[PDB]
């Protein structure tokens, strides 16, 4: 089983590059890292620095996540990224996208690897 | 010391059933995982799964905690489940329990493992 | 790369020695501890109770955290601590604290280790 820190790195870092190469770019990724098998994940973001680099921003800005969880930071600096979206033909199993580079600051939710179960809050 | 998530386990854990076998369950299982040894815990609930699917649940659908931390996580399937509430006559030395099985969603909190101190936040 | 676990053991761990040893211990000990070496730190409290006690409050009470951050605790014990504030005419290199006994709850705020990226949450 993969776990979710593996995941993360599988969809969204690229860092042997450090741009996107072509308009054709999130075609080729969103496919190669398998985020078109079973249908197309909408949008995702690929970003091209090291992987020390993205990890150091678990201990940068404290930011709450879109959802309302605490454990979201925003990196100091600016850093190479490709938006990957969905175009509005696209449809699974034929998923197309369009390609966006920019140059932004990153925000990502961190977690510990293992993340445990340690209380029960309640059933419904 | 028993660490958080071992202690989960032995609060929350009994996947080698499938249901309550009895309406003395909670009596037998409140006193065999050592609950009532420190005084006669209220109410506690047992999940009759498989350790792996338990674990999954830290995500699933992240939703509010009732203590307001931002890691909860209800499970996206219903799971069997034994709820014990103490009756209105227990009182240690003499604890006991209502026994109610059923099929809900469960919400647990989560956490990493090792979950240690990383700053320093205030002194009161 | 120095761990953030460390990093605080570092900063804020102090186990050999049960309080403040003299009044010019704050000056030794921002030096020692790297708070001085490219700046001077404005203010450092140290914890005079072993680690063990210290980790130990990771699974205390929940409070807030100062940055709205919801993984912070705040021990149930008082506990020895010494509070460092740089001296208004300290002026790097020269690093002059005022040095301050006490005993006091401490809030921590706690992490999973290691704690790494698991979703992209946006790029601003």
């Amino acid at each position: 089983k993969e776990t979710a820190a593996a995941k993360f790195e599988r969809q969204h870092m690229d860092s042997s590059t450090s741009a996107a190469s072509s308009s054709n770019y999130c075609n080729q990724m969103m496919k190669s890292r398998n985020l078109t098998k079973d249908r197309c994940k909408p949008v995702n973001t690929f970003v091209h620095e090291s992987l020390a680099d993205v990890q150091a921003v678990c201990s940068q800005k404290n930011v709450a996540c879109k959802n309302g969880q605490t454990n979201c930071y925003q990196s100091y600096s600016t850093m190479s990224i490709t938006d990957c979206r969905e175009t509005g033909s696209s449809k699974y199993p034929n998923c197309a996208y369009k390609t966006t580079q920019a140059n932004k600051h990153i925000i990502v939710a961190c977690e510990g690897n293992p993340y445990v179960p340690v209380h029960f809050d309640a059933s419904v």
